[PDB]
C-alpha cells in the first residue's frame, strides 16, 4: 500500500507516475477497460482521463472492478477527470462533473481540471460547429469557471482542482483573482525532452504548483492532431544511448527524467508488456551528467498545438510560455 | 495517512524526511522520549537512531506510545538503527541487532546500517582506548560483516540493510563482493550546501543507492567532534536571502535543497517549534536558479571528520570521495 507521491498545495497527495487512458478514435473503448486493469495490476495508482476522451464508462468500470475484487482500495486510486470546453460556463461546471461521475459510477474524482482555456458553445457536441464548419467559440470568464470549480471542491465532488494547457498569463490570472480560495494544484501540459518546459516549470515551482507532463513519451503522433513530420522522441540517439547504458529503455529514461526534475509524469500504453515496463521507472536513477545530457535535447518541439482552437485570446500556445 | 517516500533497491519504501535523535552527552535521555513523540505528531514517519546514541530505550518507548494511543501504526513508522563498530565481527552482528531490538521492545527495525567502516575492539565501551590514550582498533573484513547483515534481513530482524560513512571504494567493495545477496539500500553521510557530496551522490544514483544526509543543517557544532571555528551554515547569506524571499527559514531551504536533488534528508531538533517547522519542507519548491545558487555554496567543508578514527585502511574521509 506504499508508493511514491508528492504533496499538493491543498494538502492532498498525488502519485508521481500516472496512467494515461486517451487513445485514437480507431481504437475500441473496450481497450481502455483492459488497459486500466492491467495498469492497476502493474502498480499504477494514478489514472488520468477526461470527459472528452469518451472512455469514462470503461475506465470507471476498471476501477470499480479492481476495488470490488480486493485488488485495491478507493483511497489508493488517484483518478483525474477534466471539464471539457463546452461546459466552461459557471452553471455548467458542476453538472459536467456530476455527469462524469455518473458515467464512472464513482462518488468523487481525486482531481478535476479545466481541460483547455478556450471555451466553445454549450451542448452535447464537444466541438460544436455551425453549418459552414466554423467552430462555435464562446465568451466565458475563466475566473468565473474557476469559482465554480472551487465550489465542486467544497462539495467533496473533487478532492483537488487544477488546470491543463494554461500558460503564464492564464495561471497568473487565476492566482491574482480577487477572493481566490484555492490555487490550482497543478498544470497538466505537454512535456518531454524535446520540449522540457523549463521556464513554465520554474514558474509553477515558485507557486508550488505541480507540473504534470503529458506526451512525455513523444505523444501518439496521430493526425490531424500531431504532425507526422515531427521528430520521433523515443528514437533520439542520446535517449537510446542512456537506455543501453542503464539497461532500460528510451521511454523509461524519458520518464525518469521528469521524476527527477520534480515533474509528475503520465504514460499511456495499451500494451501489457509496456504497461508493466513503465513502472520500472522507480527501479533506477540518473546522474547529474545524464540529466544535463537530456536537458540538452530541448528543441522547442511542441507536438500538440490544438490550433483548431487558435484565434480567441485564451489560446495558450502563442505566448513564449 | 499518506506522505512522501522513495522506493529502495530492495522493494521497501523510505520516507524522504527523517527525524534525527542524536543528542549531546550532557542532555538527559528523557529529552529524546519527548522529542520523538513530538516529531511523530508533527508528521515525521522516519526516525533515525543508533546503538551508540544510547537512547534506543526512550526512542522505542516514544514509538510504542504513539502506536499504543492510535496516533500511528507500526507500518507507518520507518525506524533506523545502526550497528556500532565494536560489533563488526560476524558472530557479533545479530546479537547487536537483537540487543537494540530488546531495548526498543520492537520485533524488527525497518533499516539497520553499518554505522562507521572502522572497527574497534569488542566490549561494552564504544570507544575503547589504550594506556597511551590511542583507540583500540580491531581488524575485521567488512564483507564478512555485510554477510552477517544480510542474514539479519533474511531472519526478518531488519526489513532493509544499508551503510553509513562509506566512501566510493568501500561501496564498491560491497557491491563487487562475491555472492552478494543484497546491495545496501542507502549510504547515510554528511551532506549540506557547504559539502554537497555531488560526486558520491552521483555514484550512488548510478547504483540506485539512496544517499541519506545527516548534519543537513550544519551539524550540532558540538566539540570536540566539530571545530567551533567552522563556518555556520544556517547563517549563510544566500540561504538567509532565499529564506527571506520564500518566507521560510535557512534550515528549510537547506532541507528542500536535498529533497530536490534526490537526497533523503534527516533533521534533528529537540525543540517543539523547530520540529514542526522542518515538516514544512513539503510546502514549497525551489526553482532551477535557486538550486544553482545553492550548488554554488559548495566549499569542501566537512564538519564531522571523526579524525580520532584515522589510521586504519577503512578510515573513509581520506579519499576524494
Ligand atoms: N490534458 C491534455 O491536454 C492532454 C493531452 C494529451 C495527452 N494527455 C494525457 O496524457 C496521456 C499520455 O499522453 P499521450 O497519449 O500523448 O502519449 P504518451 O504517454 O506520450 O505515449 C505515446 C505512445 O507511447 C507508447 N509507449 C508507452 N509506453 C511505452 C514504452 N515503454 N516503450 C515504447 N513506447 C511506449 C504508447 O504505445 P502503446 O499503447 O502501443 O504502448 C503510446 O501510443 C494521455 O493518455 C492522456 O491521459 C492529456
Ligand atoms: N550515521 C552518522 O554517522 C550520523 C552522524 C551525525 C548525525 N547523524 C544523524 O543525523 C541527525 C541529525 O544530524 P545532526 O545532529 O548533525 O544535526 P542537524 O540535523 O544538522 O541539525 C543541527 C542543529 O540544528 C538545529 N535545528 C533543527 N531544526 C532547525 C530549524 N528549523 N532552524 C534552526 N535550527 C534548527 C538543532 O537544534 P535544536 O535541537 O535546538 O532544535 C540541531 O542542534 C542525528 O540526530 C542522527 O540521527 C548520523
Ligand atoms: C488531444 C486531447 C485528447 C483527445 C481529444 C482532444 C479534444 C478533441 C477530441 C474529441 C473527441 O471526440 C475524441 C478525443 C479528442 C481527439 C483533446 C485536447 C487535449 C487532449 O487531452
Ligand atoms: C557523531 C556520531 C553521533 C554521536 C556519537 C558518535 C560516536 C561516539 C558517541 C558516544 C556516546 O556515548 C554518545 C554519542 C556519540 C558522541 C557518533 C559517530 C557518528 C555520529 O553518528
Amino acid at each position: 500500500s506504499k508508493y511514491q507521491c508528492v504533496k499538493l498545495n491543498d494538502g492532498h497527495f498525488m502519485p508521481v507516475l500516472g496512467f494515461g487512458t486517451a487513445a485514437p478514435a480507431e481504437v475500441p473503448k473496450s481497450k481502455a477497460l483492459e488497459a486500466v486493469k492491467l495498469a492497476i495490476e502493474a502498480g499504477f495508482h494514478h489514472i488520468d482521463s477526461a470527459h472528452v476522451y469518451n472512455n469514462e464508462e470503461q475506465v470507471g468500470l476498471a476501477i470499480r472492478s479492481k476495488i470490488a475484487d480486493g485488488s485495491v482500495k478507493r483511497e489508493d486510486i488517484f483518478y483525474t477527470s477534466k471539464l471539457w470546453s463546452n461546459s466552461h460556463r459557471p452553471e455548467l461546471v458542476r453538472p459536467a462533473l456530476e455527469r462524469s461521475l455518473k458515467n464512472l459510477q464513482l462518488d468523487y474524482v481525486d482531481l478535476y481540471l479545466i481541460h483547455f482555456p478556450v471555451s466553445v458553445k454549450p451542448g452535447e457536441e464537444v466541438i460544436p460547429k455551425d453549418e459552414n464548419g466554423k467552430i462555435l467559440f464562446d465568451t466565458v470568464d475563466l475566473c468565473a469557471t474557476w469559482e465554480a470549480m472551487e465550489k465542486c471542491k467544497d462539495a467533496g465532488l473533487a478532492k483537488s482542482i487544477g488546470v491543463s494547457n494554461f500558460n503564464h498569463r492564464l495561471l497568473e490570472m487565476i492566482l491574482n483573482k480577487p477572493g481566490l480560495k484555492y490555487k490550482p494544484v497543478c498544470n497538466q501540459v505537454e512535456c518531454h525532452p524535446y520540449f522540457n518546459q523549463r521556464k513554465l516549470l520554474d514558474f509553477c515551482k515558485s507557486k508550488d504548483i505541480v507540473l504534470v507532463a503529458y506526451s512525455a513519451l513523444g505523444s501518439h503522433r496521430e493526425e490531424p492532431w500531431v504532425d507526422p513530420n515531427s521528430p520521433v522522441l523515443l528514437e533520439d540517439p542520446v535517449l537510446c544511448a542512456l537506455a543501453k547504458k542503464h539497461k532500460r529503455t528510451p521511454a523509461l529514461i524519458a520518464l525518469r527524467y521528469q521524476l527527477q526534475r520534480g515533474v509528475v509524469v503520465l504514460a499511456k500504453s495499451y500494451n501489457e508488456q509496456r504497461i508493466r515496463q513503465n513502472v520500472q521507472v522507480f527501479e533506477f536513477q540518473l546522474t547529474s551528467e545524464e540529466m544535463k545530457a537530456i536537458d540538452g535535447l530541448n528543441r522547442n518541439v511542441r507536438y500538440l498545438t490544438l490550433d483548431i482552437f487558435a484565434g480567441p485570446p485564451n489560446y495558450p500556445f502563442s505566448d513564449e510560455y
